[PDB]
C-alpha cells in the first residue's frame, strides 16, 4: 500500500461538489481513501491504497481539465495503516470555515503553501521530475550517465547590453530564453540553467536527432523572428550559435544544507560550450562533435570542419545550419545599428 | 501597524515550549503585540503583529535565541487596517498533542508542504531567500542594473579527477568544496547564485571588495588545511581551487518564461570573472581579478600587476594569493598519485 499527496491549482463551486460526488463513487470501488481540501485557488488532495490502484487514478486526475500545475508533494510506498480509514473521499472546503480556532492553521498553510509555488518556478526541472516521482531530492544519489550537452548563447550579447536599455535588454533575453525552452522541451530534452545569456540543456544519448532539429529549430525561428519585428525592435538583431557535445556526465544534487543545485559534471559541458563560441569563427551556427554525430541516424549531411582546440577535436556540422550571413558583418552591423 | 509571519527549525520539552509561551504573553502584553506561536513536528510557525518598532524589536530578540534555528521569515504586512488575533497576546498551540480526527488532514498538509518548503529553500539563489525575508515576492520584483562583484571559483585539474575516479568519490569531494565555499562566500555577505558543474558562481556589492578578496583567500587557505588534514587515500588530498574576480554593471532579476524562471545576472562582468579564473591555470597565483575590484578595495594589499590578456583587460592579484607550488607539477602530481 502507499499514500501519496499532491497539490494543484484551479482552473465554481457546483462543479467541485460534482468532482466529489464522483470520486466518492469511484474510490469505494477501488479500496482508495483519502482527502481533498480547497483553499483560494488551490487544490489539495491525498489518495491511499493498492500500489497499482492508486496509480490508474493519479493518471486520470492528471490529464483532468479541471486544474493545472499539479505537483505530487510526498510518496510513503509501504504504508502500515491508512490515514483516513472511513473516507472514500471527504471534501473539505477550508474557504467557509470561519471556525476561529482553525483560523491560524488555515491561514498558515495558505501562506506557506503559496511561497511553496514561488519557489516551485525556480526549481531545475529535474528536481520537480525526481520530487514527482517520490524521491528525495536531498538522498538521492548521483549517477554517471550518457548525456547530450546542448549549449546555447545570443551572438555579441556584450554589445547589446552595452547599447540597450535594461527593460529591452530584459525582454530580448526574455523572448530568446522563451524560444529555447519550449523547443528544447518539445524535443523531449531538459533545460539545466541559463548562464547570463546561456542556455545549457541535456539530451540522453538516443536524442541525437532530437538535439540537432531542437538546434536547427531555434535557428529558424530566430530568422523568423528578425523579419516579423520593425527595425527599431532589439529582436530584429537576435542571433543565437550553438554548441552540442557527448560524453559521460556525473548528474544529481549537489552542495550542502546551506545551498543545493542540481548539476552535471563532466568535460562534455565544457566541450559543449567551447564549440559553441567556436561557431562565431564558422561559417555555420552550430558546431558538434563525433560523439553527437555517432548518436544520430538520420541521413544528415554532416560537414567536417577539422581538428580545433578546446587537445584537438574534430568539430562537424549539418549542412542545413550553414549561415546566410556573415558572422563578423553581422556584429558590425549590430554595432553600427545602436549608433 | 506591521504583521509578520516566520517559521523555524527547533535547535535541540512539553515544559520548556510551555516556558516559552508564558513568556511571550507578558512582553507581548507589555509592547500590545499579539500573535500565534505553532509549534509542529521540530518546526515552530509563529505570526506577529503590532506597530512597526515594537514588532522589528521582538523580532531582533527572537532571531538570537538559540532554541530555533534555520528562520526565515514568510510574508511582512505593512500598516495593516486590522490585527488578524485581536485577544491573543500570544496563543500558544502545540499540534503534536492535537488529536482531533477533523483538524489531522490539515495538519498533515502542513507539515508535509512545509518540509518540502524546506527542501526547496535550499536550491534557491540566495538572493530570492533574501527578497521572501525582506517580505517582497521575488516573482514581483523588477529587474535593476546594479554595480556587483562577480566571483567565480572552480577545482583545479577536474577533468583528470573525473575520469580517474569514482563517482561517489566524485561526489564527496565536490559536495565538501561547495559546502567550503558557501560557507565562507555566506560568512562575508556574499550571494551564492548558483553552481555550474564544480563552478561556483557568487556576487558582491561593490561595498565589499575587501570581504571578496578575503572570502578567496579563506576558500584557499581552508581547502589547504584540508589536504593535510585527510590520508594520501583520500580524494580531498588533491583539492585545489582558482578564482576569479569580475566588476561591473550587470542586470540582476528574474528571467526566462512560464515554462523555466530563474535568478540570472547579465552582463559582461560574468564572463570576464569565469574567464579569470581559468586564467588562474597559467599564474602563479590562485586568484585573478580586474581593476575595477581593486579599485572596490579600501585595505592595505600588495596588489600585483599580471599584466593585460584577452579587446585586453587589465589583471591583478594580491602577493597573499601566490601559489607555494608549480601548477604544472600539481596536475601532474594530481595523475601519478591516481595509478
Ligand atoms: C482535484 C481533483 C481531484 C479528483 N479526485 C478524484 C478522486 O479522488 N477519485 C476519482 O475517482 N476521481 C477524481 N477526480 C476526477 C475524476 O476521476 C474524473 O473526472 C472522472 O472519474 C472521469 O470518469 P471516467 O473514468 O469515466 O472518464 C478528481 C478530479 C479533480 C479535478
Ligand atoms: C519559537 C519562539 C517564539 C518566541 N516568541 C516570542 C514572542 O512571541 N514574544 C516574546 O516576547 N518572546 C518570544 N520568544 C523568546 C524571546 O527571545 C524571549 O523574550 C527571551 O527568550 C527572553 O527574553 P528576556 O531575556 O528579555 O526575558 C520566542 C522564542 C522562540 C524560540
Ligand atoms: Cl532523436
Ligand atoms: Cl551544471
Amino acid at each position: 500500500m502507499k499514500r501519496l499527496v499532491y497539490i494543484s491549482k484551479i482552473s465554481s463551486l457546483e462543479e467541485i461538489q460534482r468532482i466529489g460526488k464522483v470520486s466518492i463513487k469511484n474510490n469505494q470501488r477501488d479500496n482508495i481513501t483519502g482527502v481533498l481540501l480547497y483553499l483560494q485557488g488551490l487544490f489539495f488532495q491525498i489518495l491511499e491504497g493498492e500500489n497499482e490502484k492508486v496509480d490508474k487514478l493519479y493518471k486520470k486526475i492528471l490529464v483532468d481539465d479541471r486544474h493545472t500545475n499539479i505537483l505530487c508533494l510526498k510518496t510513503e510506498y509501504d504504508i502500515t495503516d491508512r490515514m483516513f480509514p472511513n473516507w472514500a473521499m471527504k471534501t473539505i472546503n477550508l474557504n467557509e470555515n470561519s471556525e476561529l480556532m482553525i483560523q491560524p492553521i488555515k491561514s498558515l498553510l495558505q501562506t506557506i503553501t503559496q511561497s511553496h509555488r514561488v519557489l516551485e518556478k525556480y526549481m531545475p526541472a529535474r528536481v520537480i521530475y525526481l520530487i514527482n516521482q517520490g524521491i528525495n531530492p536531498l538522498t538521492v544519489e548521483p549517477q554517471l550517465v550518457e548525456k547530450i550537452i546542448f549549449f546555447s548563447d545570443i551572438l555579441a550579447f556584450s554589445t547589446l547590453t552595452e547599447k540597450l536599455p535594461v527593460n529591452e535588454v530584459v525582454i530580448l533575453v526574455n523572448r530568446y530564453f522563451s524560444i529555447c525552452t519550449r523547443i528544447i522541451s518539445a524535443y523531449g530534452g531538459e533545460v539545466t540553467k541559463f548562464i547570463g545569456d546561456c542556455v545549457m540543456a541535456s539530451f540522453t544519448k538516443e536524442q541525437g536527432d532530437a538535439a540537432i532539429r531542437t538546434s536547427l529549430d531555434i535557428i529558424s525561428e530566430l530568422k523568423q523572428l528578425r523579419h516579423h519585428v520593425e527595425a527599431t525592435n532589439p529582436l530584429h538583431l537576435l542571433y543565437t550559435g550553438i554548441g552540442l557535445s557527448y560524453g559521460h556526465v556525473i548528474e544529481g544534487n549537489m552542495g550542502s544544507s546551506l545551498k543545493m543545485d542540481h548539476t552535471l559534471l563532466g568535460d562534455a559541458v565544457n566541450v559543449a560550450a567551447r564549440l559553441e563560441a567556436l561557431t562565431r569563427q564558422l561559417p555555420y551556427a552550430l558546431a558538434f562533435t563525433a560523439g553527437v554525430k555517432k548518436c544520430c541516424q538520420a541521413q544528415w549531411t554532416f560537414i567536417n570542419l577539422g581538428a580545433h582546440q578546446v587537445e584537438a577535436i574534430e568539430v562537424y556540422t549539418v549542412n542545413e545550419a550553414q549561415k546566410y550571413y556573415d558572422t563578423l558583418q553581422i556584429t558590425q552591423l549590430i554595432r553600427q545599428t545602436l549608433e
